């Protein structure tokens, strides 16, 4: 079972390539993270397995679902802590990803009120609604399109998060720059209408993302900050008119950050829609071998480094994408959420428990979130 | 006792399983008539009392999205077809044709003299779909035509007069392709209908197509011989809707009030789930989760008079829930029959059952991936 060979993740070496992926679950009460945070990594947490966080908080702008964490205060920061070291006593690795929600907020999360800020001025339409605080669905408003001062000050909120990481032991971070947030507004055409230096050409809204990899490389080291990114998902209207053209421009820039450093960030970590049930219709598969269908493997072939992949992988698709070298490490999401023993199961395989979606983003500590049973 | 094998009386079709051959487009009808390849395969997946539903079959000359899919437009396509109902009316098997119209699904390659596909809207299928072509490559649905009223009153004449040839060829009934994003889809969602006229905006209007071509159907060759097949909530070829309880609701209201008007029920409904699972995600119109999914379904069920068959991803574990639960009262199978041709029997006793080729789905050849599957 190769996934279950050892692999050596820059200077982390782990056991095994099942990761934990980042996963929004609103336990952590008051943007703090609570002992319930520590129980539910805990029970996921193996010995030399690679843990990455629910989206974390970087800034009080940050925000667009409730009761998610933050990694901004020094409070945050200590309570971060007693969870790290949790974790730390298993033997797994950790990562904090470093969350932005950009125009994907609502006033509601927002200090005073105030507009989320975006690279636009547009907003997600009426497609999409926003998780609120008494458990309705909201819509999306107004956001305000930020200057370049504003953009240096939002990269620094990154740099001092991913600082605050450190200092709460976490093995790394990694940026959150998928799904339609504030880095995929910019790296998305179908968003980032900008006419100065962050929008138009591939070049100008690939700076974003730049920016913010290489300040927070530059503050911990590359072989501590991990990229995930998602050219070919379209969530909350980010679409892109080319996204293999957008995903080999990200990869082209991670390996320049790599060579311009000397060093290896801790990986690429690619998520993709996941198309299991497309099999069952006429036209479903039809397409499957356009170089656009093979996304995944054009940008594991051009990035230098460790390359995670994501969407819809099951044991026996994660063991596939191993052995044929379509990745070195394959995340699991929806599958954590209800197996907290997945990597045991996976070895075993045995059966898998189902998950709950109405308990992903309630606030119970214990109820769908840390008593889904073992073995 | 397995409840998928406890008899079922669908109208005057007395069956002996609940165990359904899916309606399957596989492309050995070359030249739009049906091969005596197509009679050996659903020869093959025949069983004594149960249920074959065939290939999408062409209405009308414009009906084709796909190479070399049956019609029953012509007297010769009736002719050919009458020899493969046969073989299987010889193993005591019922047989519906499914009559399919893929609207703006097509490709001038398909539609007589080159010209544009016909539709409820001029919008094309988006880039995120293709079309197979003739030779085999993945193409671009081109742009297609939106249809006036009176063209809209040919096509139902269409499938009224190949409802006609159907049972004439010997079918025991038909059953109405209005799902997957396909002609009928096209007027039911209100991702694709942008029309003004009175086939468009409300609910009602977006219904009255498929009102008109099941009661023109139903009026031809009896109530009982009709089968309607809907997917409310699918991704497929961007046939969203806003509501698709809602829309699915409503079209069971006029399968219902069509049954009241004409004195009998429908021969069944059948509705396939969607072609995804959520992820967390809230877009507006699209299932949350298999829970909502799972409603869904039973709601739409409970609300018709009459027999439903459910489809879609279905397994032998899943079909026998489905029926135990009383969710479903007939099971269809796609995938699976491709592989197995003795499906139900491998059901019926827990077999193992053989991997499917997706390559060989839409080829041509007579035997390979059509007919050499191996049984039992
Ligand atoms: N004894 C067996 O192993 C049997 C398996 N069966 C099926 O026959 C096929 C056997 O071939 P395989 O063992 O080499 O697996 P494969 O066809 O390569 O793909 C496995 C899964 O990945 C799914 N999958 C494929 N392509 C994609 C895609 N692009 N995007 C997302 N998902 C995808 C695929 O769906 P479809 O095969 O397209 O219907 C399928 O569910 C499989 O589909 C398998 O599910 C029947 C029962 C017996
Ligand atoms: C409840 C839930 C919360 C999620 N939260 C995040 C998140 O905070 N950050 C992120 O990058 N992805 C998030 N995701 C997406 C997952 O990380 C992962 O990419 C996706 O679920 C992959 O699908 P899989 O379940 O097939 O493994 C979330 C997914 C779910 C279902
Ligand atoms: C190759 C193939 C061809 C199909 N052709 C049709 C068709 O012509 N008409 C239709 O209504 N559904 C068609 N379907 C959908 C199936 O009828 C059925 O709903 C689907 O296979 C889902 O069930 P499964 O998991 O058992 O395969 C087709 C599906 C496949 C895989």
């Amino acid at each position: 079972n190769p996934l279950f060979s050892p692999y050596k993740m820059g200077k982390f070496n782990l056991s095994h390539r099942v990761v934990l992926a980042p996963m929004t679950r609103c336990r952590a009460l008051n943007n703090i993270p609570q002992a319930a945070l520590g129980e539910y990594y805990e029970q996921r947490a193996t010995a030399g397995g690679f843990l990455i966080t629910e989206g974390t908080m970087i800034s009080p702008t940050s925000a667009g679902f409730p009761h998610v964490p933050g990694i901004f205060t020094k409070e945050q920061v200590r309570e971060w802590k007693k969870i790290v070291d949790v974790v730390h006593a298993k033997g797994a690795v950790i990562f904090c990803q470093l969350w932005h929600v950009g125009r994907a907020s609502h006033e509601v999360y927002q200090p005073a009120g105030a507009a989320p800020i975006s690279s636009t001025e547009k907003p997600i339409s009426n497609r999409w609604r926003i998780l609120m605080p008494d458990g309705t669905h909201g819509i999306y408003p107004k956001p305000r399109a930020i200057g370049t001062y504003e953009i240096s000050q939002v990269v620094e909120d990154y740099r001092r998060s991913a600082l605050n990481a450190i200092e709460a032991g976490f093995d790394g971070i990694e940026i959150h720059g998928a799904h339609g947030y504030l880095i995929d507004q910019f790296l998305k055409d179908g968003i980032n209408d900008r006419t100065d230096e962050y929008g138009g050409s591939l070049a100008n809204r690939c700076k974003f993302i730049t920016q913010v990899v290489q300040a927070v490389v530059s503050a911990i080291g590359a072989d501590r900050v991990g990229v995930r990114v998602s050219p070919a998902i379209d969530h909350l209207d980010a679409m892109d008119s080319n996204p293999l053209s957008l995903g080999l421009a990200v990869v082209e820039r991670l390996n320049k950050i790599q060579l311009h450093s000397g060093s290896k960030l801790a990986y690429l970590h690619v998520t993709q829609p996941d198309y299991v049930a497309y099999g069952q219709t006429e036209a479903g598969r039809l397409g499957s071998e356009e170089e656009e269908a093979r996304l995944m493997r054009t940008l594991r072939n051009a990035y230098q480094g460790t390359f995670i992949c994501s969407g819809g992988y099951t044991r026996e698709l994660g063991i596939e994408a191993v052995a044929q070298g379509d990745a070195d490490l394959v995340s699991y999401g929806r599958l954590f959420i209800s197996n907290p023993d997945l990597v045991m199961r996976i070895k075993l395989n045995a059966p898998l428990n189902k998950y709950n979606r109405k308990t992903f983003y309630t606030q119970d500590p214990v109820v769908g979130y840390t008593d889904y049973p073992f073995l």
